[PDB]
């Protein structure tokens, strides 16, 4: 397993962040593979990808994802100027992260319709420190743990709806969890 932090592993950028609560282990495997095992964890986010990401990347992911409680499997990343945290959610556990969020449209991509939403984080942690910033979401209706994500279809739909992205920071396939349990093994390319 590895310490929380960022870096490169077998050619892929990785980010593993947690709240220090314990109960979660993250491991970097060969190529674009990573595994997450958690049991009564706290808040955490980890996965592999790129730094920086691009606005036209076709991301391939494959493996298993078995959450028991609150967790998401997503293409996840950020932009700067404006600061935006974004998600293309392929699967989740007990909580749909768009619950209560205002719907801003639909986009069809890679075999499913996705619902689009915008939320706001107020004085929360970010890649640039504590801040208030928006979050963009595409939530897949047809849940899966393998597939291909044509990021451009999402970024373009978001733009069309008034959700613009700044300069890309990291872009990864991530397993996020919030006080839950589970296991996942994902390969990115
Ligand atoms: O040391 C700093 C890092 O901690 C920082 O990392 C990012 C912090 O925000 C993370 O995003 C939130 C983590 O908490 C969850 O509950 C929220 O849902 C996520 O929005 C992000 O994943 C980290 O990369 O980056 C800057 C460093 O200086």
């Amino acid at each position: 397993t590895i310490q929380p932090g960022t870096g490169y592993n077998n050619g892929y950028f990785y980010s593993y962040w947690n709240d220090g609560h314990g109960g979660v282990t993250y491991t970097n495997g060969p190529g674009g593979q990573f595994s997450v095992n958690w049991s009564n964890s706290g808040d955490f986010v980890g996965g592999k990808g790129w730094q920086p990401g691009t606005k036209n990347k076709v991301i391939n992911f494959s493996g298993s994802y078995n959450p028991n409680g609150n967790s998401y499997l997503s293409v996840y990343g950020w932009s700067r100027n404006p600061l935006i945290e974004y998600y293309i959610v392929e699967n989740f556990g007990t909580y749909n992260p768009s619950t209560g969020a205002t719907k801003l449209g639909e986009v069809t991509s890679d075999g499913s319709v996705y619902d689009i939403y915008r939320t706001q984080r107020v004085n929360q942690p970010s890649i640039i420190g504590t801040a208030t910033f928006y979050q963009y979401w595409s939530v897949r209706r047809n849940h899966r743990s393998s597939g291909s994500v044509n990021t451009a279809n999402h970024f373009n739909a978001w733009a069309q709806q008034g959700l613009t992205l700044g300069t890309m920071d990291y872009q990864i396939v991530a397993v996020q969890g919030y006080f839950s349990s589970g296991s996942a093994s994902i390969t990115v390319s």
